RNA sequence: GGUCACUCUGCUAUUUAACUUUACGUUGUAGCUCCCUUUCUCGAAAGAGAACCGUUGCUACAAUAAGGCCGUCUGAAAAGAUGUGCCGCAACGCUCUGCCCCAGGGGCAUCGUUUAU
DNA sequence: TAACTGGGCCTGTAAAGTTAAATAGCAGAGTGACC
DNA sequence: TGAGGCCCAGTTA
């Protein structure tokens, strides 16, 4: 069973394409075999292109968030406990403060001229916890939180305002009407030093005015909870997401601020610097290489003038020739000279002498300053290399926030020839040898650490996954990558027309084509060679397939006939849906030369993966749930804003489907025909409010939704119900008990319940499962399924996508059929008369696959 | 000479991954508040007045995935005090396991890795 | 009275910082394999 | 910027 394989693979943003024929002697093709193409989807989200795992770690984030909030309240109610601010009576059995006043901003104003009852004063320190303000945080032209912030800090800074309550309170309410900031507005935020200084006057006042819970523990804890946040870098945060060295692997990459890697820098611009007059000896090269290290900037001009040069040569390489950009800074040592700042102000350094220091310890603080970024860790590496006061000043000034590709060992080892002259070639080649790749019969797993891209990561793994699966099957081939001009990097630009090249080099078999049995192809020429879509991906895998002149001839019409049964000619045709069809009506069409089918029959259709994850999430909106559980009556009520609203909405109101207020309803209706619907216009905010009967302002009114199904949260705290949301996948289950026909029924199991371990029993529109019905297996997304319609049909297999939670509904696609919108199909089952499961391996396997035990969830 | 690719340095644009926070929004519960269904009470009537529920606006507090876990102590156990406390919406893979398929060989995972105190 | 069907509507957000890494382009110094 | 989730109203067996 020998044979040898030249086969195409085509690379598509969410495709990949192959076709195998065996060209025999020298670069000319036979005809073909086993044709194919498998099909994923895309790395990223298809309406807004982030990144899945964006939206995860921003759900880390807020989550972390959440957690730390409540912690720190939780930690100021223990202190108000311990300082004797409350006693135990004054915590009830959540732990929570009985009879806290709802009045913060009231009482945290009169706490300058008044005392504050215990009461009072503890609901006045955790509300300053609570809502502790933006805090700078950083190492112009200022957006919105930052122009809030900073006006209301100087708006506190200049006349009767003494802290935030009181500006907040008299400036906030009376002309605006509210305190807090309201719908994604930034007005209202206060600097958290701010709120400090407000903390601080608060204690002082206190104490003044007689306040037996002034301690000193008290108020070094609430500031304490107040100011403290982690660090955003700390420990080896930085160090793992370091690369690696060029030359030494085992040895991190060399900081950009440091001695030994700023001189590289410096002697690679000195060495590769020309000067051209219609290089450079070493006499002016060392001229000017000590010049930036106390000069302050070392522009190209200062250097022409101090080597002399003329003005009748040039120094290379430089644009603007018209506006002279000469004073263009040729070299600033900025770690040095920034090092040499921060002693010279705060600690002790002659501004006109060089500052000094072991250039290792220049090294070792660069590196510690890189690497590590709080005082903790920094000193911790600092405290028995050098010693405290330059320490301190260093802390206090420098920032350095970069790295360069070769570490410091080979850096030490090649800065030294550079100052010879030697150039970074030289050198290298020099110490390693000027030479510094095993292969396998598999293409082993991707690497994902040399590319950013998600969307290429999964379509490159993909299509190792496919040219494996080639080479497994196939015997080991001679591969042709052809990568999409849409499928390198997409969305932005995508929107708008609308790494394995080394990976594969070093790491797989050719088999003796001179140095290479590999082709990259150039899609271009095969959009020219070529003398609503199904699997078209044949074009773009045989086309990289068959080292051209670029024109040569053979002949096509096979290749469409058996890419699609229905081809060469008119797509009427019958479509051959067995292989032996395909081998008469291919070889019978082309009869001449039999070159093609006979023995290779080859039936295909798309290889779609599938998803049989069972993570996933809720719908991230909270809806009252109070008559939902009380009185199982299937609604949810959830607030809309005026702005927002429809007729729809208006007619669902809560207050008017109950006949509670029929004339708000009225007013409103009235208001949202006066402008056709235009929800933004006609309850426009400061342009158009609208004011309830009584002179009440109105921005939103609560509407009722229909909620057949949900998930209740804070179950211990309020009737809350969120969508479901996120099916990971629908069981079926198998009846016949029709009295006559056998019937189907689809359960649906979505990421909660497969969180809360409970394996729902309860039909789509069906009601509860028994021992009587009988499980016939479980799928998920893009799972391949067999398909009678009815008393007579062909069984036509096809893909699974969704499923409908309320009639159980199945939203369809056969292979080629991709755009949800242009070809899902819908087809119902609860009298299909069968839905049979399968598997499709990567190529085309087609071997139906079955299975009777139901899988729980964990 | 031309082309392509690669190593290093400088600048520009874009993308990725990780972390610390703020301000919202949503739901609930209080309080004050706009309306308003219903039911009652005083009424001979005219009319008042209470109550639950709904609900407009503002303030506060709680929750903000569903689910699970940590360190530190007073000590015998129940526990009780306490923390800049910690994972959970992604991708990838086949050492441990489960399923599915064809003594191996795979695919998919609720298995494992990035991943943790 | 129960399924089937074509249609259709609602879905969490903005801002402020510390970082590392990848691609592309331009400029500068080299190298290799090809054509 | 889109697709999953799933209801709605009319029709049908």
């Amino acid at each position: 069973n020998p044979i040898n394989y030249i086969l195409g693979l085509a690379i598509g943003i969410a495709s990949v394409g192959w076709a195998m024929v065996e060209i025999d002697e020298e670069e000319n093709p036979i005809r073909l075999i086993d044709l194919g193409v498998r099909v994923f989807e895309r790395a990223e989200v298809p309406k807004t292109g982030d990144s899945l795992a964006m939206a995860r770690r921003l759900a880390r984030s807020v989550r972390r968030l959440t957690r730390r909030r409540a912690h720190r309240l939780l930690r100021a109610r223990r202190l108000l406990k311990r300082e004797g601010v409350l006693q135990a009576a004054d915590f009830d059995e959540n732990g929570l403060i009985k009879s806290l006043p709802n009045t913060p901003w009231q009482l945290r104003a009169a706490a300058l001229d008044r005392k504050l009852t215990p009461l009072e004063w503890s609901a006045v320190l955790l509300h300053l916890i609570k809502h502790r303000g933006y805090l700078s945080q950083r190492k112009k032209e200022l957006g919105a939180l930052l122009k809030g912030v900073a006006n209301n800090a100087h708006a506190l800074q200049t006349g009767d305002f003494r802290t935030p309550a009181e500006l907040a309170l008299n400036k906030f309410e009376k002309e605006s009407g509210h305190i807090r900031n309201q719908r994604g507005d930034y007005s209202h935020t206060f600097s958290r030093k701010d709120l400090q200084a407000e903390l601080i006057l608060l204690f002082e006042k206190q104490k003044e005015f007689g306040n037996p819970h002034v301690s000193g523990g008290l108020k070094e804890g609430i500031e304490t909870l107040l100011m403290t946040q982690r660090p955003a870098l700390s420990g080896d945060a930085v160090q793992k997401m370091l690369g690696h060295c060029t030359f030494e692997p085992a040895e991190p990459k060399a900081a950009k601020n440091t001695y030994t890697a700023e001189r590289f820098i410096w002697l690679t611009k000195l060495n590769n610097l020309r000067i051209l007059e219609q290089p450079l000896t070493d006499t002016e090269r060392a001229t000017l290489m000590d010049e930036p290290y106390r000069k302050s900037k070392l522009t190209y001009a200062q250097a022409r003038k101090l080597l002399g040069l003329e003005d009748t040569a040039f120094f290379k390489g430089l644009r603007y020739g018209k506006d002279n950009a000469e004073a263009s800074t040729l070299m600033e040592m900025k770690a040095y000279h920034a090092i040499s700042r921060a002693l010279e102000k705060e600690g002790l350094k002659d501004k006109k002498s060089p500052l000094n220091l072991s250039s290792e310890l220049q090294d070792e603080i660069g590196t510690a300053f890189s690497l590590f970024k709080t005082d903790e860790d920094i000193t911790g590496r600092l405290k028995d290399r050098v010693q405290p006061e330059i320490l301190e000043a260093l802390l206090k000034h420098i920032s350095f926030d970069k790295f360069v590709q070769i570490s410091l060992k080979a850096l030490r080892r090649i800065v030294p020839l550079m100052e010879q002259g030697k150039r970074y070639d030289e050198a290298c080649a020099e110490i390693y040898g000027d030479h510094y790749t095993e292969e396998k019969i598999y293409l082993p797993p991707i690497p994902a650490d040399e590319i950013r891209n998600p969307v290429v990561l999964r379509a490159l793994s993909q299509a190792r996954k496919v040219i494996n699966g080639v080479v497994r099957r196939y015997g080991s081939p001679a591969i042709h990558i052809e990568t999409a001009r849409e499928v390198g990097k997409s969305f932005k630009d995508r929107k708008e027309i609308e790494f394995l090249c080394q990976f594969v080099a070093d790491h797989i078999l050719l088999t003796g084509k001179g140095k290479r049995r590999v082709f990259a192809s150039n899609g271009q020429i095969t959009n020219l060679l070529r003398g609503e879509n199904d699997r078209h991906h044949a074009l773009d895998a045989v086309v990289v397939a068959c080292t051209v002149a670029m024109p040569w001839e053979f002949f096509a019409q096979e290749v469409m006939i058996r890419v699609f049964g229905k081809p060469d000619g008119k797509p009427e045709f019958e479509e051959a849906d067995t292989p032996e069809k395909l081998r008469t009506l291919l070889a019978e069409k082309l009869s001449s030369r039999p070159e093609a089918v006979h023995e290779y029959v080859t039936p295909l259709f798309v290889s779609r993966a599938p998803n049989r994850k069972m993570s996933g999430a809720h719908k991230d909106t909270l809806r009252s749930a109070k008559r939902f559980v009380k009185h199982n009556e299937k609604i949810s009520v959830k607030r809309v804003w005026l702005t927002e609203i429809k007729l729809a909405d208006l007619e669902n109101m809560v207050n008017y489907k109950n006949g509670r207020e029929i004339e708000l309803y009225e007013a409103l209706k009235a208001r949202l025909e006066a402008y056709g619907g235009n929800a933004k216009q006609a309850f426009d905010p400061k342009d158009n409010p609208f004011y309830k009967k009584g002179g009440q302002l109105v921005k939103a009114v609560r509407v009722e939704k229909t909620q057949e199904s949900g998930v209740l949260l804070n179950k211990k705290n309020a009737y809350t119900i969120a969508d479901n949301g996120d099916m990971v996948r629908v069981d079926v289950f198998c009846k016949v008990d029709k009295k006559g026909k056998n019937q189907y029924f689809i359960v649906p199991i979505y990421a909660w319940q497969v969180a809360e371990n409970i394996l729902p029993d309860i039909d789509c529109k069906g009601y509860r499962i028994d021992d009587s019905y009988t499980f016939c297996f479980s799928l998920h997304k893009y799972d391949l399924i067999a398909f009678q319609k009815d008393e007579k049909s062909k069984v036509e297999f096809a893909y699974y996508i969704n499923c409908d939670s309320s009639n159980g509904r199945f939203y369809l696609a056969w292979h080629d059929k991709g755009s949800k919108e242009q070809q899902f199909r819908i087809s119902t089952q609860n009298l299909v008369l069968i839905q049979k499961y399968q598997v499709n391996e990567l190529g085309k396997e087609i071997r139906p696959c079955r299975l009777k035990k139901r899988p729980p969830v964990r």
